[PDB]
């Protein structure tokens, strides 16, 4: 599963981006 490991990791700083967007993330 080295594949899917390397290629679900190259989009895990998206995550990080969002991950912040939190606290105002409750209105909607």
């Amino acid at each position: 599963k080295y594949e899917i490991t390397t290629i679900h990791n190259l989009a895990r700083k998206l995550t990080h981006r969002l991950a912040r967007r939190n606290a105002g993330a409750t209105l909607r």
